[PDB]
């Protein structure tokens, strides 16, 4: 039911299921070639902290994708969807009814707090030290800036990401959008995450053996057939 | 009047003087043994961005003070006041009529957005990975937390500093507190900063030669007596 050594219990189940109930699948960040592992990690961490289920990345090149890989996998509870180009990502995100906000200084750029983050929203962050591409700018609905009232006129991309995600968290919390009886996530995503998060080592074993993820009940116990248990316990 | 090569002109003067008019000397952050240069730098940068004139640090040990020194000097427009102990810093800041907010999880801790940042305020940030000291906690007026709605329950100290400083910037901007005809800074601080910021290389030369800083006029020109100019130009 609950394998020895594993942390799962009725309480950790509750904590996980409450965390999924708070998940905001219509809110995301998209990293346009943001590739330094410390930035990718810090951005994912804030994404989790404001209830983002999935973040997006444009890592065109193989070295960029590989350097970023461990950081991309640093959080069991945030998946990273990779796109070849900003055209593909924005198409995909517009496809999900999301407004596309480009973190970018221009004459048309608006204070990031003037935005309604309670609607489906993608926050677009650009690279060190070059900013979002002209192509991305052409696809975005609106430029947003974080006002800087001193002499410096640039922030690190992790700090800028955190500030915009937490303005979304503020407005969503003020609108009560983290208080939910059920997750906005489909039941299948919730079971995937309960297992892949709750039993991260067993989820890898299941994948390698090409087995389905089993059901997890409110005790946090694994419910599966003798055949699943036997295959999962076989070498290796 | 304006030495050759220097950036100062009537426009850079305006930008500097408008920046001093926006300065919020009753708002600060105090770093309790926050010593990693990347964190000290990133915290100072956000401090500048929300109008902080002076930040505070508790760096008890000589190696901590030295490792942090370049980061402490990374921004011409933010001074760092060092204190031997948290007792000395909090005494000094309570002395300036500031409420002391400890970034710290407890049963008594309040959402950081519930705070009135429009009043004199010190944000107290604690070290990696240990948090604010029990002694600091005993001196603080109130614990604040940044709510984290996912599984992770910790942010990097630079990201947490940025989020609380920008909640102060939000509330201060909403109250119009960055729109001022004159600086809240004394005239003497404004001239110090105009010269030390506007002419950072000459301010060091003035100090080494033990000369006073001269007057800077609205053209951004240096106004000083033949004697100052002669001493400043002498070897070396
Ligand atoms: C030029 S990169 C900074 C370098 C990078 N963080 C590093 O570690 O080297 C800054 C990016 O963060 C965001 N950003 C930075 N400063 C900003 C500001 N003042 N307003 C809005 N967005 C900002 C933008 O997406 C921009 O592309
Ligand atoms: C434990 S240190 C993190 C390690 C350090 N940033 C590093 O580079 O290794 C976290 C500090 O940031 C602040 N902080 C972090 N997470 C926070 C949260 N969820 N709520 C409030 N403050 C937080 C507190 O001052 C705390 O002492």
């Amino acid at each position: 039911l609950v394998p020895r050594g594993s942390h799962m219990n009725p309480t950790r189940y509750a904590r996980i299921c409450e965390m999924l109930a708070r998940r905001q699948p219509d809110l995301t960040v998209c990293m346009e070639q943001v590739h330094k592992p410390h930035n990718v990690s810090a951005i994912i961490r804030t994404a989790d902290a404001v209830g983002v289920h999935e973040v997006h990345a444009v890592w065109p090149g193989s070295r960029m994708r590989t350097m970023a890989s461990a950081a991309a996998g640093s959080n069991s509870w945030v998946q990273v969807k990779t796109h070849r180009t900003i055209g593909d990502a924005v198409a995909h995100l517009k496809g999900q009814g999301m407004q596309i906000l480009a973190t970018h200084l221009s004459d048309n750029a608006v204070d990031f707090r003037g935005i309604d983050y309670t609607r489906p929203t993608c926050i677009l962050m650009g690279q060190e030290k070059t900013g979002i591409t002209q192509e991305a700018l052409a696809l975005a609905d609106q430029d947003i800036i974080i006002p800087m009232i001193g002499m410096v006129q640039s922030l690190n991309v992790s700090v800028a990401s955190a500030l915009i995600l937490y303005e979304a968290q503020r407005q969503r919390q003020n609108a009560g959008m983290y208080l939910r009886e059920n997750s906005m996530l489909p039941e299948a995503e919730q079971q995937r995450l309960l297992f892949e998060g709750g039993y991260p080592v067993l989820a890898k074993v299941a994948k390698r053996k090409g087995l389905p993820y089993p059901h997890v009940n409110q005790q946090g116990e694994i419910e599966a057939d003798a055949d699943w248990w036997a295959t999962m316990q076989a070498a290796g």
